[PDB]
């Protein structure tokens, strides 16, 4: 067995470890070519055809590329080329749990359609890992390149999912706590995988990254903190630090949360669920599963991917004519009408928990105008967004360790303060976005009134449009002056 | 409600969208309707390098941003030609026209694109032929009356059926002297901006250059924007013809070497061409049992949905999934290849050579060759023998869009001085170090008993077969077939 | 007489208009070829070798790109092509007052050389194009394209400078307001300028530029703002123009305030005000000038460019030797130490009046520890940066007007809090950094010392490695706590 | 302050460099302190394309940041080469040798870098012989002497007299069977990554590939990571040698054409030729009355600095300037063909021409090429009568490197199953695609009267000449002179 050199447009030629290799030419991470990096967002950004296979070679090859060099550096590290082979593992593996469409899966269609569980594509990650290695045989060629396969699946697991429970983790001891930084960064979000992600999403969306990780890589050093050896960054480089969360925010803003690819998110969400009842998905021993249940059983999720879609799409069956009908609206642009966007003022907080009742809400507004229609709870939909630098309310930045050129090996702190009075005072907000099912003129006309009203009444912000869409609303609320 | 000289002003908004080729592309209210459809949109499941995906991780995307793009080009040419040469005549329902015709030109490719008319059909259906052109035809005509698009047309100064028929010969050319009946002679330059029977140089490839190559990760050398700034119609015989600037044929050239070597690196890759092959094989095995529904319930094969355009607007990339996902016993055969593709289990690459001197491989005869390979009796002792049917040969013709013909010598050209005066230029007159011929044939060898003795074997019987065939010594010859190379001394 | 194409590396294969390409062969503006875009910047970044020139020849693409785009949208703005000629000319024209090193020259040279006036090199780009047009006939060719040269020369030299002197422009009426917004806009800062230079200093620099001035293109229209016609963005457009101004305060972060290129333009400047008495421009008549003296005289002004510096360096007369021995300190890269940076605190303000008195200040602190030196106040370099949005303490996007897509002839305002809590609170700030000229490790370490003790004495922020190089002195002050 | 295994730990910081190319460079203080004198800081004040400036916008870049690509990347192939075979024994002494020799291969480049020994020195001093290969000998010599950089090399782990020895070979060649001294014949491929005498393939080349494109706005097809990767060392005789992967042999051929078309379309531009002739001649007229001090205040002409490390130091593209710029009378002549540059008369192009078959025009004769010229007679009634030195005759060679020859031909190759064993790979065994020939001249014509009537007469001397010669029809010739182009049926 002899390495493979891989062309990736993101990264160049890459070489890939006879291990590596073994690991990728199996059913289970091969299925990542079938699903998506961004769900809905090819149907909004035509170039974002990219799925998450090509972005876990990039996690993969860029976590050794990390630790080789910090490795390269600090001789007195100990890393060796096992635990280099681990890190890369848990950066291609990353990723293996998600489903259809990404993080509409976990983050839409499983909370509606079994709201009972509590599901993750990490926790995935590790059930479809597992059944990964066994099903292919992996212990052993693992053995053949000196790991540890008890040992360095569970860090394997770890770096993926979190401490799987004082120093938490059992893979690795606290001197080499650094290597839990690489793939998924819980303590600051700095790591690996963002940074494929911002390039290879940037290269396809048509935006330009404006984070370089490579420069961070040569800032980047491994310091005493406390009792574990961790990751810091050199001291001047905070501003730029600062700038790769902002890029990170940018992304969600242009891209991830686009009004438009959110609304096809919801749609297609909708589908699924008219669906969950009539597909049948086999899993281990021949035994049947839903869209909703697949995730119980690796074999079964195994041949869930976005190929539902085109399940459904491609359907005849007179039970799918609901589901079915949905997506042929998608098809013909036919989509759910966008009202407005707001935002609650000082500091409000809308809970999850009242996120159902908020289309009830704008449905019972009172707007004092003359209206051709009336429109029910059902006819809104009320998609709160959550935008932080990562961590809710938290600066990442004073979660950062860093060092100074005149005592390289000491590591410090940096505190808002002294950095810039530029950067932002908070570090999470809302956006409240608010769509209408109802897709004629003067549905849509009832909409807004409907909306600039709630919004009025909630003392939310002034939707930027508002004294376009609804001037009778507007002049109302002289907090609006 | 603002008004101008007295009339009221109506504000028009285009739709924008963000290609990251070409940016932010305006579309057209009427291309928008026509984007908008099952027939269109179905090209979203169909990606535009079939099987090089497997090999390029980068190569994910499909046919419809290609279209998209083709369809943007198209305008921006003829614009531009329109903006300097008025006296032309270019109307915006001509710009519009030559628009759809780009978004249309690939609605017929089917499953992994090129593979399918250029792999599947013909194995699948000999008797038939078929071309995904013919296929875009049918299909575009489908599009148009399936969403009610004719009188969309009417309301955007579009006259259907003479544009329509316009737009289809865009597409495939003649429909059965000036051949052509959308557009007349002095509107020739037309046909020339989709799809270039003439000379081969069009916006479809400008497209996919730059496009392959940001998803390939292979830089592009050919600038399309420079070429347009160099273009020019002038009186070639009767016709109005798109003329390049005569000291751009060094460019012209180059932009051939592109193509070629696009096609040498990644479209023609030796373990791309084995996975379309094993995708291909699975096809043909499932075709007996995979049903897919057409005008009025009708059921259709993988190889007929061709002849109904409901059917086959369903006929997708899907197909591929269908029958891994597959549980039936009957497609257990062709559900186990894709398995193989999977496990990274594929036909082992024996080797390649080429005939020499201008021998040429027929078509015919390629069933033959793995006859051939198998009967060759090569002086090495072995634990194995191979028969016909272990062996693949699959012969690849490499050529500059012309067969035997050099392009530019169906190019003109404009001079500076001149430059409503349409020349020739000659290979004499360009550069000697521009290549002799302009096609050759690329034979690959692969053999599908995979374990290390029978490679060992087909690689003697390979390299065996080219000497018997006097083709060229392949390029590890000496270390594949030590044995066999000496025996050849034409090889030395 | 016919358009030239020119290939530009950033903005592909331009066309040059027969009259702009007659404007651009002239000893005036062939001039800005020896010019570099970034002055000391290049002796930092070694892809930054750029000249005014090439980013002049931009500026003019764009304008004339921006002002056909209005125009084929919004044909009753009547936008002539003559209207274009003359934007995109004082597109071309707009640095061709630049001087040696381009900012060094007006932002630290000419302040210390000569004092007693005030000289910006808009200002000199008027006289230059002046110049320009009376040595080389232009006006006749003007005239052939449809130009008239009275109103037009006049109307370019205010899109250069700004109102020569109610509408204060005499070029064009207030219905063309919106032409006085595209190469230099004054109201907020969005214009072609920033465009090129984004796109060409990061192309240079080797940092990815993530503005997208196309999109923006594609979403401006011209609405009526009182009596104005005025450029507008799309409402939703407004996160991205938020972006833009981030760009340029990340550029200006990082490459054109950066601590090491800022030291360079200093010995520069230095090397330029010893040579001052002793260098000679023959100007008009044959008269002699100084480096100081010679944007008086156009003629002589037009003979210097960044040739000037090997002028000095290669010298050998014996009065330049000053001058000469600091360009080769340059060389040899023994360069002023960096001490360190800080900022005021609060709301406190640092007055220009002020900076002359700093070095002494810093000289004067009284650091309560064990020194083998002892530094004075011509010891230190105290550079104090005003970090702004362009706009001193405002937000520039109070001062744009939007539109929306169901009324996209309508102008309004979007507030900051319509916006996003994320943003930043305040719109400038001030960068103080220190350097020494002692450049041995004693003095060094003292020079750091009087720093930290400085800042602690001033209420002044910790510097970032304020512990690390003096750590017997930041104990004292608990507010770094 | 921190310990392992007993012993204290030492923290090395190496300098970080950001270049656009090649992106965050890490630079050995050992190059750092070369970097930092006087004779490497030169290369900021000398243009790498020269003229080309004056035609492409972008290409405002300077022997400077090529120079720390080279030796970026001359590290780079080097390093990977070792890691991939530690039985070579390259050490990190060998790396620094190499980095070193990269960023030094320059040093003597003068001004307007291949003008100046292209074009000035043959013109301005025919007795010598003179390149900037042996300047940047001398200047690297002149460099270490002056900045005592031998001790500093000590301490690096170098020896300096072996060592500056081996760079200096690396850089102009052998110094006077295994003909070079600072390295054995077990290291002969360090020889090959600076500058490579036996095919040209070296990461010179791949720095100004990318690095000229990203600033011509041309973009770059060639891979260079690629061919890393797929990069060994293989006994090649007694020598060991850089061998490329066996099916790389294809991207080696368009490494070549790469080159080829980046000469053709930028260094050889016929307007950046033109500007380049109008310097020298400006040069020249200037070369009696511009001094420059050198060693022991000695004075130097530009035609003479070359004689003199300290007075070439001070000898860059400013003398375009202070030529510009003099108000001496005796510089006027100079002065004033700058002046007709910035004010863009420049001399006109008249056409171009090639010789046919294998005709090879001698560099003996190019001097009387414009007397034959001016004495064709044209059977064209003219107002004007032009004079030899009425014309401009620029002959271009343009080759793969190596004259005649196939580089392809002196290079070595490996095969996967055996990746220790060097194999050749001939042109037969590749692509009858492929150039016949790698070698030709272009013949380039102007006239230094500009006016329209000289311009229309210098055309029909011209286009005479050609017929006259037995020379290819130029492109426009039927367009520039229609009376003159029928005589000669060979061109029909
Ligand atoms: C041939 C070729 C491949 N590629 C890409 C496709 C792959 O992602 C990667 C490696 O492809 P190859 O080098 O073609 O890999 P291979 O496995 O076919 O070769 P072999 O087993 O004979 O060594 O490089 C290029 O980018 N350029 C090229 O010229
Ligand atoms: C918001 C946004 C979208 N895009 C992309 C996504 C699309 O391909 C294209 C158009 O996006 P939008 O301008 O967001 O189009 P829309 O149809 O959602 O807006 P509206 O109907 O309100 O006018 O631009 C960007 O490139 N950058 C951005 O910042
Ligand atoms: C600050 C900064 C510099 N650069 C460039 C400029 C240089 O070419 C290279 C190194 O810059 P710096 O890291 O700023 O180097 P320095 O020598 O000024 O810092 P110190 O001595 O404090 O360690 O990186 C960036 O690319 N991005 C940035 O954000
Ligand atoms: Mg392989
Ligand atoms: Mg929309
Ligand atoms: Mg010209
Ligand atoms: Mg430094």
């Amino acid at each position: 067995d002899t390495m493979k050199v891989i062309n990736d447009p993101i990264h160049g030629h890459i070489e890939l470890h006879p291990l590596l290799v073994r690991i990728i030419d199996t059913p289970q991470f091969q299925r990542l070519r079938y699903i998506k990096q961004l769900g809905g967002g090819y149907y909004v950004f035509p170039g974002a055809s990219h799925n998450r296979f090509e972005h876990s070679l990039g996690v993969g090859y860029l976590a050794g590329c990390l630790v080789h060099a910090l490795g390269e550096k600090q001789p007195e590290l100990q890393i060796s080329e096992r635990d280099v082979l681990c890190v890369q593992i848990a950066g291609l593996c990353h990723d293996l749990g998600h489903g259809p469409f990404s993080h509409m899966f976990d983050g839409r269609f499983i909370p509606l359609a079994r709201p009972e569980v509590k599901w993750t594509h990490e926790q995935g990650s590790v059930m479809m890992f597992e059944h990964l290695i066994n099903s292919n045989g992996i212990k052993p060629v693992m053995e053949q390149y000196g790991l540890i396969p008890e040992e360095d699946i569970y860090f394997i697991k770890e770096q993926i999912v979190g401490p799987l429970e004082l120093w938490p983790y059992k893979g690795r001891p606290e001197n080499k706590s650094f290597l839990y930084e690489i793939v998924s960064n819980k303590r600051n979000g700095i790591d690996v995988d963002k940074w494929d992600y911002f390039a290879r999403d940037c290269h396809h969306l048509g935006i330009q990254n404006n984070f370089d990780y490579k420069r961070f890589i040569k800032f980047a050093r491994v310091c005493e903190v406390d009792n574990e050896l961790r990751i810091c960054a050199r001291d001047k480089e905070v501003g730029n630090l600062y700038d790769m969360f902002h890029t990170r925010n940018s992304l969600h803003r242009r891209a991830y949360q686009h009004k438009v690819g959110n609304i096809i998110d919801t749609m297609i969400t909708d589908a699924f669920l008219k669906a969950d009842d009539y597909i049948e998905i086999t899993g281990a021993g021949g035994k049947k599963y839903r869209i909703s249940t697949a995730i119980d059983d690796m074999e079964a999720y195994t041949k869930l991917t976005d190929n539902i879609f085109l399940e459904i799409l491609y359907s005849t069956d007179p039970k799918l004519k609901d589901a079915r009908e949905i997506l042929k609206q998608i098809e013909y642009r036919n989509l759910f009408k966008y009202v407005g966007e707001t935002q609650p003022t000082g500091q409000i907080k809308i809970k999850r928990e009242d996120y159902e009742s908020l289309p009830k809400e704008v449905a019972s507004a009172k707007p004092k105008v003359l209206l051709d229609v009336k429109l029910k709870a059902e006819d809104f939909i009320v998609d709160v967004i959550n935008m932080d630098y990562g961590m809710q309310e938290k600066n990442p930045i004073d979660h950062v360790s860093f060092y100074c050129k005149t005592a390289p090996n000491r590591a410090i702190r940096i505190t808002k303060n002294q950095v810039s009075q530029l950067l932002p005072e908070k570090f999470a907000e809302q956006l409240i976005r608010v769509y209408c099912k109802k897709v004629d003129r003067k549905s849509l006309y009832a909409a807004r009134q409907y909306f600039v009203q709630w919004c009025a009444d909630r003392n939310f912000t002034k939707p930027q449009d508002g004294d376009v869409i609804a001037p009778l609303i507007t002049p109302q609320k002289k907090e609006w002056n």
